[PDB]
């Protein structure tokens, strides 16, 4: 088995079903004692909550699902009727996901998309039926975030007020998303400094609210 398979398994037999708040304190359990894995994590995803009870999106994108921990933690305080579309490249983790959230008993709320991010985003309004965007968390790969936040515009998904939210933009580092967005116009910026899930290393998120054309 893989490590992802194990937290998993880890989650399944450690935590209670039908309750987000204990998968979510499994899997940082399982990634503090036993195996590092790139979840957001606790301290990072403090800052999340934080953000997603300031603005209450009804419509949110993930780029890059991974176990799921991201999409448990930000749609167990989604309201009734919201949504969560994550998408996620590798099939294998895309499973892991679903089953994941369907333990947490969050499924109805979230729809895990199995593609790359840059052949999902056209689809979105055509196929998923999609208007534009509330909010979108970016923790794919570090140079997928400034394409596709272009590509996210192109296709007209953001509206004035969307928020993106970013991971990892100090460690691994987004330096042409940063310099992008911090730069133009069209983001309104801020940075909330913290550290790399599960170490004593300075990491931190970046928000970025979109302000039209
Ligand atoms: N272009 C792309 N489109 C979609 N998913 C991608 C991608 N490039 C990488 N990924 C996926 O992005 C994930 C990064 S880890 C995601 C962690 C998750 N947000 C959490 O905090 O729990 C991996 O599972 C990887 O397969
Ligand atoms: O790629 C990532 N996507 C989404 N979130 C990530 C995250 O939160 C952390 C890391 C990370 C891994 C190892 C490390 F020493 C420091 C940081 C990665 C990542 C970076 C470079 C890599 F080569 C492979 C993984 C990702
Ligand atoms: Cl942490
Ligand atoms: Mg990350």
């Amino acid at each position: 088995d893989t490590k992802e398979q194990r937290i998993l398994r880890y989650v399944q037999q450690n935590a209670k079903p039908g309750d987000p708040q204990s998968v979510l304190e499994a899997i940082d359990t399982y990634c503090t004692q036993k195996e590092w894995a790139m979840n957001v994590g606790d301290a990072k995803g403090q800052i999340m909550d934080a953000v997603i009870r300031e603005y209450s999106p009804s419509l949110v994108l993930e780029l890059g699902a991974y176990c799921g921990y991201s999409a448990v933690r930000m749609a167990r305080l989604l309201q009734p009727g919201a949504r969560l579309l994550t998408m996620e490249i590798n099939p294998d983790c895309a499973a892991i996901t679903q089953q994941m959230l369907n333990f947490a008993g969050l499924q109805d709320k979230v729809t895990i998309l199995n593609g790359a991010s840059q052949d999902l985003i056209p689809q979105l309004k055509k196929k998923y039926d999609v208007d534009t965007l509330d909010m979108v968390f970016l923790d794919h790969w570090k140079d997928r975030y400034l394409p596709d936040t272009l590509l996210l515009e192109k296709c007209g998904l953001l509206r004035k007020g969307t928020v993106l939210l970013a991971d990892n933009v100090i460690v691994p580092g987004t330096p042409d998303f940063l310099a992008y967005v911090r730069g133009s116009s069209s983001f309104e910026c801020t940075h909330y400094s913290s550290y790399l899930e599960y170490m004593k290393v300075v990491d931190g998120l970046e928000k970025a609210i979109y302000q039209g054309p």
